[PDB]
């Protein structure tokens, strides 16, 4: 679908069998999602934003459906504000932005 | 133009007479720059993100051409670690997500 931005660019997600809504976020690298319960080993990684670096943990090949679409890719969680759907999985379902 | 995502979207804009470079970010309800040299009264503001917040001059009315689109609106300076065109002037260029 095409998405105007005079609103939030939201959509739900589905990961680790939970529904969640996120942020379509063309300025993020990567995936960061709010404290949540994800299977599997992980990392310690720190992460940068407008206000400084957030410790969270990192799990890859997580298998994620975004507004219908399937994407498998690193996904972080941690103490973020909200839930972001970063470039790397963005690529995935075929996001463009356009103007 | 259309802009797909592998790599950051970034765009050249011209704001207050100087040529920078600023990330298209669907993510951020504003659009806020690296200190830099505006003319005019401001307001002292506070914005978030990730890793907490950071103090920022607001600067309103402000006239900025992204990638060839005019728009005036808010503009915030201040320690951020890159340039960031948020939502606020996104909707006026008539840039949309697509997938
Ligand atoms: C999630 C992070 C992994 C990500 N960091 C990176 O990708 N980095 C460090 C590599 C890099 C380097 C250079 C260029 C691009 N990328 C990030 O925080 N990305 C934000 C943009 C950014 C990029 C670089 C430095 C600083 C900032 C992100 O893309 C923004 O969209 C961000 C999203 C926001 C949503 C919820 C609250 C925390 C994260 N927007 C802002 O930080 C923005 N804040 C808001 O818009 N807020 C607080 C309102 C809000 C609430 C809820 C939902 C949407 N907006 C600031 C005014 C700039």
């Amino acid at each position: 679908p095409q998405i105007t931005l005079w609103q939030r660019p939201l959509v739900t997600i589905k990961i680790g069998g939970q529904l969640k809504e996120a942020l379509l976020d063309t300025g993020a690298d990567d995936t960061v999602l709010e404290e949540m319960s994800l299977p599997g080993k992980w990392k310690p990684k720190m992460i940068g934003g407008i206000g400084g670096f957030i410790k969270v943990r990192q799990y890859d090949q997580i298998l994620i459906e975004i507004c219908g679409h399937k994407a498998i890719g690193t996904v972080l969680v941690g103490p973020t504000p909200a839930n972001i759907i970063g470039r790397n999985l963005l690529t995935q379902i075929g996001c463009t932005l356009n103007f």
